[PDB]
């Protein structure tokens, strides 16, 4: 059908149905007369997945025979989702199979929503890590991604009552074909036993031993044969553990309860025993394969030459350490050359400031869990502490600030200390952000070694995210500008030629006007909802935080209503405005922001007076696969985190890339967003960093917006009064309370500037046109917002890698 | 090779070469630089599988079509041991395979030893059940396999100081390539909850719910292209369930306990509640799964004609309340017809007479779990007294025996008395135990009903059992009778000819020879010791049980060393003395007689006035895949349980097959073994079931032996001082005790005659020529104990259809 979704050629397309025929029969064990459609999805599934093998088998032998330096990212999350159709156009097979599905009586389309997303994450942080590998392999480097293969990932949510309920995610029940046991490269990890000195060092006796089983998955480049792993652990209990018989048997599940789910938390820290253990094994077992490697090519000042080690935040901070062990303990290495080759193989990348995400374990768990690790972060503290002392003589202040180790009611290991420590580089990942870590929290750190700080601004993948999940728009751009722009994103700025072009407006628009119609026939289907597809489609979709503030979305949208109810028969530019993401299922407050959301639609949705010029709609189970729906359909991208809290943000360039307009703060990535469009096409409001900055030293005070602001009283009014709960009135009462008395995120500080700001969004959307070509120049500008961007830079400027665009022979 | 082992044809094995390669590649995800032999036997077993899967399709198909009575073998034990040789010999592929692998530069009986054995039975009951598969695949009926996939099977015994170890049987570790998950056919089982009645009968409610997921592992009959099915159920939490949120996902681990471990005990009853779970779960989900098949062709009176379900003991005996329960409740059946359709649908086989091993659930744990069970249960209890207090007016103290309630300290169930109540047919497994049923413990019921009993004699597979564990043997055969033998064992009796043949005593003889060489070098190879292949190889293989008397075989071993160290200069017949098998891990008794065995060897082995023409070797870890490596070198047949305690046995009737001569009691089916083969061509000795019964009658006194045989008092002061534990000279006091105070089993009442009967042995050993014509009237009339006589039994005299030899078309 379309030209960027390949070819399909007379033999490929025969070859694909007598494979589809054979897995059915041979790997299915079905006969045509009893196979349902998720039989059909797994027989396409096996067929594309014989096309990656064999490029996979060359490509690691190829890094066999070249011994390339090799890269590592450590992640604790990696938000994959579906992996049929994202191979397909990384194969260049997308149309073939299509053809060959519609020979056989089937639609491909429908085959494709059966696989279950694979959701190994909880939001940015894990999808950042999927796009990375995605750009990784596209660019030709030798690059692994190690991680936990959880048993159940990120909840299934679903709204009863208007309340988020959570499900297990087993997302395994029905097999994975994408993955690759490889039971016969297990290795042990150790917890808790004791330290013996010795005269010749240290020895970590009588450990607890459990066992780390990889899975390979593998990473196709885009069209270049170059196929990557992606290697995940699982916990597995040694054969003589605890070895009355049955209870011993049974008692396995203690150890393999390590890799069985994921912990839910967005930004927040939990500092519990069973994350701990998460931690040090991906990181231990990660290590030996990585030691195993290098050594099958006694010289470890060659270490950092072959090898390089990326901590995706503090959560495998760990990998520190255990070099250190592994180097100084078992290699005997001495201190000073094993700390030289940790530091220049390890890098770490900051993705928050908010205090309340910082890693900072307790020591006296460390101690129980890991006790030689917490040695060996002692003398690192030490050693560390005494060159802080001999550049900054006497300065007493700046030894307590700095040090690793936290002193007060429990002592405590402050991880990203240790990371800075530890790496030859730091980066943030905007350039907002990177700038807020050299000035406040990594501030004294900063001092001391200032060219460790970078910066990486973060990217998206637009295989995924424009290809993918939007064909319609990437061929539109393919018929005037080719197909090169897909691996080289920057090409899109050749679109800029166009924004004076009839015909492309049209076709812009038009291309938008389609998304919105399937999207809305997807709603009725799944969910029995009715909407007006031509309102303007505006749209909140990220995880639910106070930081994000659903809740200045809330009081926009009440206010909304509110101006319909005063002046009823005036006109207005309908919305459908959508709100979807998770809440952790431990924050209460998300929690009640859900339950708001859900009974501002009771409202608004069923009152004759507003009729369809207004509808509130809450998107249940926000993940990657919804992501891909929803995000071509949009017009308005919502992206009004409290400045200086989002640290980059990526729905934002998804939105961007998929020719919705974006209302938002100067936070995270929006600001070099504007930068790159023009900030005349972009719809910017509120404080900046320096104001927020300003009301903190002033004092923030509530009250006062409340007694300036008539429509913003009214809303609280309503709110403290139940006209959003009459059954149960203070039902919000706690909402209204954190609003007035203790908001660490000034709601009421940008609300004047956000309702000024979304009328201009209004008034533009009224002149069709116009809209258009600011679409236009948003799609234009997003080039630099390419994960082959951001991974290129990595590349370069951290692991000291070139990458390359040349094919590999198929 | 040789020619029962099928066609090395050209084609096939050019076609089984690139499949083999073609798995390599595609399936495992190896090139030929990388694979390992372990990758090589997982080609291979693709390989073969895709030969099955065909033929499995279209079996299944041409049931649904013709819908044949179809028989239901229900089971909580199925050991099945290694699946990829029994495959190429039932599809007659095997020299092919040789052929295709040897081409490939490979060995494939090194890659048949990387298998392992599915271990999902304790011992005889299990292995029954799998021999049963067999013949009912090779005789054409339309049989299903039900049971339980646990994740460990019966665990694996390492002997560490003489003592036995046990280790977790993680026989899924690296994949089981023979079943596929049905995830799709999943379903509900309840447990718990409480009963409501209502105006329109009982409800089942409140119910905690653990989900079923089968798993299907193909049985091929013997080249009759019959493929029939094994179904397995693995238990699975719901997604809601427990739905803080971490410690409710773990908690899964409560429901999936179910299928996680086999209960590790042979002729042994453990009333646990999770045992209770298990036999429920099986008997539930498989019910289900029946009835569904049964509606896929509202008329119940037909169920009988179309349906059969045999119990495998008591196990699974909550079918007939189960299936009532379905009928009543949820079918809305009146009780009557109900009861009528269970009767005539379900019938029981028994396999033990040991008290201890008899099933005797607390009401009180059935009350909790199954509370509706335990009313169908009293109210078939009702009616059943009913029906005996009119056949045997004012006889109360019958009332009380045959209740299905047991009165006393705590109140229990009998399921025997269930089973024989809600079964149109009970049998036993030997003539002698089926007699014994009659006479004794069910003697009541046969009063009552005696047109219920029936024997049917047990069988082993004469595949697996000869042409599979002893090629050498059925090739020898096949060159005088041709190859028809193999599904026809009473062909065996034209052997009778040969027994004056001096070729053929030549060839029996040297057969035996080369085995008893191959398992020599098996034992140097695999575990350093080193044994006389000229010895006569005299074998005791079998669970560790006191009623099956390894004592016994010890008093003797010792005799033989004593009269040795007594006349060392006096020529005695060599042997090598072979004992192995299990004891379960509770029962200590079994556990200190494997460490006196090891005790026995660590003084006999060692000393030097012995030589080689002693040795006492214990075998580790015996199982079905060791089974066939000694069976096929025995030269002598321990079967020497006391009379009237092995129902069957079964081992017996393997090593006769295989050209051993039997010492034994009439026991078990040793009695119509002795019966076929002529007693003269069998050693019997020992008490008969009468003699036992006399001596229980005056008192069995230990003490009367021991006085008046000097040899065994020597024995017995041996063991008390010392002789054999220097470092703990009471370590086998407990033994001593046993032995002279409360031996059930009559040990020393049958030492003088055992003692005697092995001087027969020894005396004719010494003339080969005569020991081999008495071996060749045992192989030759071996042929009624194939398992495809007892199924041809079953079929016609309890379920009710015909068997068929005729081949469906490939
Ligand atoms: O750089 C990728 C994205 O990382 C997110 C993030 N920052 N910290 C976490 C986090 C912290 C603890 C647990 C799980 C995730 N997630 C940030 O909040 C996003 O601004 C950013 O785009
Ligand atoms: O008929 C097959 C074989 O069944 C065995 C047997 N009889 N009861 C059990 C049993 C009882 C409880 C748990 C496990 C197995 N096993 C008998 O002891 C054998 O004689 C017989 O050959
Ligand atoms: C991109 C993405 C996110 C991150 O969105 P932000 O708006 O940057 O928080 C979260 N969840 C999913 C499923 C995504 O695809
Ligand atoms: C046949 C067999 C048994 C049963 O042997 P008996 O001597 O009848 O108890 C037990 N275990 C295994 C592994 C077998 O093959």
């Amino acid at each position: 059908q379309i030209s960027v979704r390949g070819l399909a050629g007379v033999e490929n397309v025969t070859e694909l149905k007598k494979n589809f025929n054979r897995h059915l029969h041979f790997t299915l064990v079905k006969d045509r007369n009893v196979a349902t459609p998720r039989d059909y999805y797994f027989a396409l599934a096996h067929t594309v997945r014989d096309h990656l093998v064999g490029r996979w088998i060359r490509t690691q032998q190829h890094y066999y025979e070249k011994d390339p330096k090799r890269i590592y990212y450590l992640s604790l999350e990696f938000y994959m989702g579906r992996t049929l159709q994202n191979t397909m156009v990384n194969l260049a097979l997308e149309n073939a199979c299509d053809e060959a599905t519609y020979q056989l009586g089937l639609d491909m389309e429908e085959l494709e929503e059966i696989e279950e997303d694979a959701g190994l994450g909880n939001g940015g942080l894990g999808r950042l890590a999927a796009c990375f590998l995605d750009s990784m392999a596209t660019l030709g480097l030798a690059a692994y991604g190690y991680g936990i293969r959880y048993e159940f990932g990120i909840f299934n949510q679903k709204i009863c009552g208007g309340w988020q309920m959570e499900e297990a995610d087993d997302w395994l029940r029905y097999g994975n074909p994408w993955e690759k046991a490889r039971p016969e490269f297990t290795l042990p990890v150790h917890f808790y036993g004791r330290v013996e000195h010795t005269s010749q060092g240290a020895k970590w006796v009588d450990t607890q031993v459990v066992l780390a089983m990889p899975y390979d998955t593998p990473v196709p480049g885009y069209r270049n044969n170059v196929v990557n792993t992606m290697r995940l652990w699982s916990a597995k209990a040694p054969n003589d553990f605890n070895l009355g018989y049955i209870q011993a048997v049974l008692d396995r599940n203690l150890a393999e309860n390590i890799s069985r789910v994921l912990y839910p938390n967005d930004n927040f820290f939990e500092g519990k025993e069973l994350r701990l253990k998460q931690e040090y094994f991906v990181v231990a077992a990660t290590l030996q394969d990585i030691i195993r490697r290098f050594k099958s090519s006694t010289n470890f000042d060659a270490f950092p030459d072959k090898v390089a080690i990326q901590l995706n935040d503090t959560h495998p901070s760990l990998a520190i350490p255990e070099l250190m062990r592994v180097l100084v303990d078992l290699e005997r290495l001495d201190w000073d050359k094993a700390w030289e080759v940790t530091v220049k193989t390890c890098a770490y990348t900051n993705h928050t400031v908010l205090p309340e995400a910082l890693e900072r374990w307790p020591v006296h768990l460390l101690e129980t869990l890991l006790p030689r690790h917490l040695q060996i972060i002692y003398e690192i503290n030490q050693r560390f502490l005494n060159r802080v002392a001999a550049a900054f003589p006497g300065d007493v202040d700046r030894l307590r600030r700095m040090s690793l180790v936290e002193e007060g009611a429990v002592k405590r290991i402050n991880m990203a200390h240790l990371c800075i420590a530890g790496s030859h580089a730091v980066n943030g990942v905007a350039r907002i952000h990177s700038e807020i870590l050299k000035k406040t929290i990594f501030k004294d750190f900063y001092e001391l070694e200032p060219h460790k700080f970078q910066n990486k601004t973060n990217g998206i993948t637009p295989r995924r995210w424009l290809v993918l999940c939007n064909p319609g728009l990437a061929e539109i751009i393919a018929e005037r500008i080719g197909e090169e722009y897909i691996s080289d994103l920057d090409q899109l700025r050749k679109l800029l030629s166009y924004v004076d072009d009839e015909a492309f407006i049209r076709d812009v628009a038009k291309v938008k006007q389609e998304n919105k119609l399937k999207f809305a026939a997807y709603l009725e289907r799944e969910y029995k909802v009715h909407i007006n597809p031509n309102s303007l489609f505006d749209v909140q979709v990220k995880r639910i935080h106070e930081y994000k503030r659903q809740l200045l979305n809330c009081l926009h949208v009440i206010t909304l209503y509110n101006r319909i109810k005063k002046e009823p028969n005036k006109f207005v530019v309908p919305r459908t405005v959508m709100i979807g993401g998770k809440a952790a299922p431990g924050y209460h407050m998300a929690k009640m922001i859900i339950k708001l959301i859900t009974a501002i639609g009771d409202v608004v949705n069923h009152d004759p007076v507003v009729g369809d010029r207004l509808r509130v709609i809450f998107l249940e189970n926000y993940r990657v696969s919804l992501a891909e729906k929803v995000i071509p359909a949009a017009d308005l991208s919502e992206q009004i985190s409290t400045a200086g809290t989002e640290a980059s943000g990526t729905g934002n360039m998804k939105f961007m890339l998929n020719g919705a307009l974006t209302i938002g703060t100067m936070d995270g990535a929006n600001v070099e967003m504007a930068e790159e469009a023009g900030e005349e096409n972009f719809f910017i409001f509120g404080m900046r960093v320096e104001d927020v900055d300003r009301l903190d030293q002033r004092g923030y005070n509530a009250q006062e917006y409340y007694d300036r602001i008539p429509e913003l009283r009214q809303i609280i009014e309503q709110l403290s009064s139940g006209f959003f709960s009459p059954k149960q009135p203070d039902l919000f009462k706690d909402i209204v309370n954190m609003l007035m008395h203790h908001d660490r995120f000034k709601v009421f500080a940008d609300y004047e500037e956000y309702v000024k700001c979304q009328e201009r969004v209004s008034a533009l959307y009224k002149n069709p046109r116009e809209w258009t070509r600011m679409v236009i120049r948003n799609i234009a500008t997003s080039g630099k917002f390419s994960s082959d961007r951001t991974i290129a830079q990595y590349a370069r400027e951290i692991w000291g890698v070139e990458p390359s665009r040349q094919r590999l022979p198929a």
